[PDB]
């Protein structure tokens, strides 16, 4: 019965990934850990690159992070999902980051809400560093399945 869970935080460069790790540590290093309700959630900051290694794919739960101010950020999340996680035993969560900024329409063929519903993912979770613990509990909860 594991109580320590690993989560890969994946998204476009400067989409607010490091903010998510710092938020878990309680703020407004590419790994961050803290207790979640007692469970331990270990986040991994996966920098944007050309491809992902099989060491960056394995985890207990995936946190796909896209930027609501960057219309090109969700396409990356959707592409990575279908390539590495759509055909996997790994639960996935999509987070609409920088929520406090204005939501410009994402340039993808499918809406985020539709895309999530299409692949049995929870609806897109809004998040900002300006911090709630909601996503980390859900990430941990989804890891406990
Ligand atoms: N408005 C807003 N800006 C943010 C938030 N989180 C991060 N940023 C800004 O986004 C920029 C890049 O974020 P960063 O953490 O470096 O993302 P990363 O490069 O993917 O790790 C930073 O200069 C932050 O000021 C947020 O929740 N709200």
């Amino acid at each position: 019965q594991r109580n320590v869970f690993r989560c890969n935080v994946i998204g476009v460069k400067n989409c607010g990934k490091s903010g998510v790790l710092q938020a878990l540590l309680g703020r407004n290093s590419y790994y961050a850990i803290n207790t979640v309700y007692e469970k331990y959630l270990l986040l991994h900051d996966i920098s944007e690159s050309e491809f992902l290694t099989e060491a960056e794919i394995i985890c207990d739960v995936v946190c796909l992070v896209y930027d609501v101010s960057n219309p090109k950020s969700f396409e990356y999340c959707a592409r990575i999902f279908k390539q590495h996680f759509m055909d996997s035993r790994i639960p996935c969560l999509i987070v609409a980051a920088k929520s406090d900024l204005h939501e410009v329409k994402q340039e993808y063929s499918i809406s985020p809400t539709d895309f999530c519903r299409k692949h049995k993912m929870p609806p897109p979770q809004a998040f900002t560093c300006n911090p709630s613990k909601d996503i980390f509990v859900k990430l941990t909860t989804m890891a406990m399945y």
